[PDB]
């Protein structure tokens, strides 16, 4: 066996898709997407025996802003690891991770994350993937909580429209609102939100995939939304695969802090999801929340459907 | 509104799916096999605004023999409990359990158990439930460990054959072996697993289902098979919506304790694996498992899918 890069991106997602495609399943078009556009230091490492890919892991180095945020260089991530099947247990998820982990702290990574990376699969170590928690902590991650993606039928139910204080408008963008929505992220959102309106703003996201609402006529908060005809695929709808026809979702979402406990997010929640129920959307996903706004999404009939464990490893100095 | 008895089991089932339906999707035919053949004493308390059900609550105390243990009238069980959507935070599903607590509590229950039951439709608070674990704490419940329903396909990996030690042959059940299986789980697994195989064949289990492990010509363990040509709807195939075409099902699965560590688990396991392969399943769920046994059935690349959490309420003297 061999251990060497790989961008064999069909060969790759061909495994990712023999091993875990039941729950996490992957086309090619999202893989590279999320792999290609990634800014960060990147790279991919197969395990061969001859020309047969047998496992592979994909880790990443913070060397990239997000937003206002700097570059930490003592963060690496590991983006993804799969040892196919048939070759468990013999050591071949060691080594893989040993040369990510090696190459990382070389160049200076104090803190391994599991997931959670820019351009990331999962934003911890899926529930589906609760064995390999054994398989982290014997390495010296430590085991933190949990975040949750949420899912829900827009087409079941009605909703009534929360009462409404004056001066507030929810709107789809228009592209004359640009300047002043980064304006707001500037100063509210300032890190991975506002990055992301960046960049998903260069690979394909469109006006009408974000709502606003403004007080008077300045922006105090945003939802993105996704439909099927989306051109950027966003963590909504990365596993639109399980979500039938007419799919969509919502995240992020957010309201300046000087707003917030008025109603107006649950206004711009509940507006958000009135122009996708008009778009036809039916099962919907909210992906990465944590435990203590479930409750916001679950009014509106959202369920956790995949949980995600935050894992950490601190490298010994 | 009222609470009262109700058995109109297509508005609970609308109810029902218009509630969780994305995720544990009814249909009338498993609601009525499981209520109306369910032999606890059993009640269904609905809430009503005028004719409009609202909400129920589905309960039961343990009255009816396991195998062979004794039905313990200390033990009551919460099968269900949904108030639709549109009627949350009124106080209805506090005066529902308030309801069935206090009937079970007078008729002598001491314990109450979050699903669990014979016929059940969860193994406890299901984590698309999350929310409710809150509401159960409320009440005096107190949350336990959590149990896992797996997921894999079947169709996707090819599996060798664990190496044949003699004496010991595997084969689906015939009618002549009725008598040497009952033999076995009267001397093995006495208790509910033994009642299940009662149970099943009176409404529809046949012996295409079952799966026999014996050395020479004694019955030394079983499992269960199911495929989209079972007559029973039985627990791993509850959620056979969400598995597509050509779905099925495993569990339980046992060996006598004296032949256990052996490998002839993992041999049953994988010849019942082979037997639906052959019957051309796809997707197929393994129920209501334990994290320690989970890498049992995850060498056969079955996947946690779904994971329940266990809560008692212990009535105060
Ligand atoms: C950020 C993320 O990527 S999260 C998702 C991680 N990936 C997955 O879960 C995909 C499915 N699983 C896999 O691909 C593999 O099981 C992996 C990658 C987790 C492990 O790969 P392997 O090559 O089998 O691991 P390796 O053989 O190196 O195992 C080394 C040790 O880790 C531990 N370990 C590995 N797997 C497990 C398990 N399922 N349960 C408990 N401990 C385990 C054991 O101590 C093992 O040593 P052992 O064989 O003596 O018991
Ligand atoms: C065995 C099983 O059945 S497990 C599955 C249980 N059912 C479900 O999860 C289905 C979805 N949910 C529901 O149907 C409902 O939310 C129920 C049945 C859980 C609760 O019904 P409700 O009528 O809303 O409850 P009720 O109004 O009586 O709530 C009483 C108290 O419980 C607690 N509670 C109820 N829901 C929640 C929640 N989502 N989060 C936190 N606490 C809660 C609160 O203290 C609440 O008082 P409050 O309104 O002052 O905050
Ligand atoms: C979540 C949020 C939009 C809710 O708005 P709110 O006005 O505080 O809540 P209301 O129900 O009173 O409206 C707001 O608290 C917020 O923007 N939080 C920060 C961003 C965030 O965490 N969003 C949720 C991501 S899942
Ligand atoms: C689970 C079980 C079948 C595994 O068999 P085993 O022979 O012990 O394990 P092998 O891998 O050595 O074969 C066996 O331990 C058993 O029957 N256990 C009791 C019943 C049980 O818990 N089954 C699992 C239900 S999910
Ligand atoms: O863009 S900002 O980085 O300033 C705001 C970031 C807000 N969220 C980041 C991702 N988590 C994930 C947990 O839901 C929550 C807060
Ligand atoms: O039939 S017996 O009751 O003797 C054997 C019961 C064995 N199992 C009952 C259900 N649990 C559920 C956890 O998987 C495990 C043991
Ligand atoms: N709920 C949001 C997601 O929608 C988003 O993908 C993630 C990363 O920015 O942040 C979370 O807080
Ligand atoms: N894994 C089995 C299930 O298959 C079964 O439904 C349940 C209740 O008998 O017992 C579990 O141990």
């Amino acid at each position: 066996m061999e251990i060497k890069e790989t961008y064999d991106f069909s060969s790759i997602v061909d495994l990712w898709n023999k091993n875990i495609g039941t729950v996490y399943p992957m086309n090619l078009e999202l893989f590279k997407q999320n792999y290609i556009n990634d800014r960060q230091r990147k790279k991919i490492m197969g395990a061969f025996n001859g020309e047969i890919l047998i496992g592979f892991v994909i880790y990443k180095q913070w060397t990239y802003k997000s937003g206002s945020l700097k570059p930490n260089h003592k963060i690496g991530y590991i983006n993804s690891i799969i040892v196919d099947i048939n070759f468990r247990h013999q050591g071949i998820g060691t080594k893989l991770l040993d040369a990510a982990e090696e190459e990382l702290i070389n160049s200076g990574v104090k803190i391994l994350r599991c997931g959670s990376d820019t351009y990331h699969f999962f934003p911890g170590i899926p529930l589906e993937c609760l064995p390999s928690e054994e398989f982290f902590l014997v390495r010296g991650y430590k085991m933190q909580d949990y975040f949750y993606d949420l899912i829900g039928d827009v087409s079941k139910v009605d909703f009534k429209k929360p009462s409404i204080k004056d001066g507030f408008k929810v709107n789809v963008m228009k592209p004359e609102d640009r300047k002043g929505l980064f304006e707001f992220l500037e100063k509210s959102f300032s890190g991975r939100w506002l990055e992301e309106f960046i960049e998903f703003f260069q690979v394909g996201m469109k006006e009408r995939d974000i709502v606003l609402i403004k007080y008077k006529t300045s922006v105090i908060g945003f939802s993105h939304i996704y439909d099927n005809k989306s051109s950027f695929i966003g963590p909504p709808i990365y596993w639109k695969a399980l979500l039938g026809h007419n799919y969509g979702g919502l995240g992020p979402i957010g309201i300046d802090k000087t707003y917030r406990k008025q109603g107006l997010g649950r206004l711009l929640l509940y507006e958000s999801l009135q122009i996708l129920k008009k778009r036809e959307v039916k099962k919907m996903v909210i992906d990465w929340t944590e435990k203590d706004i479930i409750n916001f999404y679950g009014r509106f009939n959202f369920m956790p459907w995949k949980a995600y464990r935050k894992a950490t490893k601190e490298v010994k100095d």
